[PDB]
């Protein structure tokens, strides 16, 4: 489709069963939730869509900024915005429906989905890196790269999502997700090098199948396994997701080497996204 649609609030309310907050499994419409708002499944113009209901003038400005960023950022590895609603009670954004949900939910097999093969994980890592490359080429810093923000379409093509914190340098309002954040981002710096660090945590989640933070785990933060492997207390083999049957040591170690480079403590020692893209291609190169 070739245009952004203005939707009525009542149409979005109607097609989401009055913004039914129950999960889809029990008969509801909720698909995702966070600080941004709630994402609901809807049906508009004989098509399934995702509706983000934003959770006053400052919120209207972030809504306008989100529309602006999505209108400029159209790429096969970015979620596509279809339309918006601002006439009624709440502000809504309508996106292309991602039938295979988030990479976080697919890694945890949420709702009974089969585990992702190593082959599919390599394709998703490459796709996500292609999306970040587009953002950085167009001078955008995502600021919240994480597996919950990597969505998957009908063909498991990776789509970077949630550009609510994106910026086109220091800040006094530090935003992002702690378990994925680079040390300089936690201190207030705004740099695309921080997105690279966060992508390195995503690569560890892909290799291990483990969440970035788990209170009932040692270590609690996934990024800390890099030190265990460097100090030879553990190997990458010990951490490889046992829910795969097709992982091979060579390609897993090649992905771990990229993740390790991304997780360098000094921002200038990290590879840029073009180099990450090159290394991920060499991993599967024939
Ligand atoms: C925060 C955000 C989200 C979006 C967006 N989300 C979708 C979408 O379709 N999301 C999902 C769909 N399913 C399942 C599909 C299978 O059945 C259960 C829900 N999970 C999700 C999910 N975990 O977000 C499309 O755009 C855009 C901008 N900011």
């Amino acid at each position: 489709d070739t245009r952004f649609h203005s939707f009525s609030f009542y149409e979005l309310k109607n097609v989401t069963n009055n913004f039914d907050e129950r999960p889809i499994s029990v008969g509801g419409n909720k698909m995702g939730e966070g600080g941004f708002g709630v994402v609901y499944k809807g049906y508009v113009n004989n098509t399934t869509v995702a509706v983000k209901k934003l959770a006053t003038e400052e919120l209207k400005q972030q809504f306008d900024q989100e529309i602006k960023v999505m209108a400029k950022c159209q790429h096969e590895n970015l979620v596509e915005l279809l339309g918006f609603s601002s006439d009624g009670d709440d502000l809504c954004l309508v996106y292309v429906y991602m039938p295979n949900g988030s990479l976080l939910d697919r890694l945890s097999c949420l709702d009974g989905t089969p585990p992702l093969s190593w082959h599919m994980r390599c394709k998703i890592a490459q796709g996500a890196a292609n999306g970040i490359n587009f953002l950085h080429e167009n001078h955008h810093i995502h600021r919240d790269i994480k597996s919950a923000n990597i969505l998957l379409d009908e063909a498991f093509t990776a789509k970077i999502s949630d550009f609510g914190l994106a910026r086109a340098v220091m800040t006094s309002r530090i935003v992002g997700t702690t378990a994925y954040m680079a040390p300089e981002a936690l201190r207030g710096e705004i740099t695309p090098k921080s997105d690279i660090y966060s992508f390195g945590v995503v690569l560890l989640e892909i290799i291990t199948g483990l969440p970035a933070v788990d209170e009932h785990r040692e270590p609690q933060l996934l990024l800390d396994i890099k030190e265990e492997i460097e100090d030879e207390e553990k190997t990458i083999e010990d951490y490889i997701d046992k829910k795969m049957n097709d992982a091979d040591s060579t390609s897993v170690e090649a992905m771990y080497s990229v993740a390790s480079q991304c997780l360098h403590e000094k921002k200038n020692k990290r590879p840029d996204i073009k180099k990450v893209q090159q290394l991920l291609q060499e991993m599967t190169a024939s």
